[PDB]
């Protein structure tokens, strides 16, 4: 679809068999989700944002469906203020900016 | 134009008589700019992201040109590591997400 930006670009995602809401975030290199249980192995990592750095669990090669489009990539889980979908997955679903 | 998201969507902006590089960021409600000594009145504000909050100065009715597209609105100035064009101005230049 074409998404205007008068409201937050919030969409429903499916990950680990569970539905969630997440923000399409072109300013994020990576995808960061709030604390949750995910199956498989993970590795501890750090990620930095506007206010500093947080510890996250890195899950690689995770199936995630975004607004009806499938992606398989890295998902970081940790104390992010909101679920954000970053460019690593936005590219997979064919997302572009247009003006 | 159309901007793919393989790399950060950085564009040139003009504000306060200065040219800068900034992110077209659908994940930001507001526009956040690196420290710069703009004239005029302002109101303190705090915005939160990954890592916590930073203190910024809110300036209103600021003229800003983004890829030759003119806009005017609120800009937040503070110790951000990157210049961020948020939805308050992306809507004014006709920017959409498409997939
Ligand atoms: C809460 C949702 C997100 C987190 C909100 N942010 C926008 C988001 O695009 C930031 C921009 C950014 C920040 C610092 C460095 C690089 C890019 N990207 C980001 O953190 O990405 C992470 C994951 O991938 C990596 O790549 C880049 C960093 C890593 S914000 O800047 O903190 C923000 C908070 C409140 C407001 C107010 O106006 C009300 O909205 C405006 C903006």
């Amino acid at each position: 679809p074409q998404i205007t930006l008068w409201k937050r670009p919030l969409v429903t995602i499916k990950i680990g068999g569970q539905l969630k809401e997440a923000l399409l975030d072109t300013g994020a290199d990576d995808t960061v989700l709030e604390e949750m249980n995910l199956p498989g192995r993970w590795k501890p990592k750090m990620i930095g944002g506007i206010g500093g750095f947080i510890k996250v669990r890195q899950y690689d090669q995770i199936l995630i469906e975004i607004c009806g489009h499938k992606a398989i990539g890295t998902v970081l889980v940790g104390p992010t203020p909101v679920n954000i979908i970053g460019r690593n997955l936005l590219t997979q679903i064919g997302c572009t900016l247009n003006f």
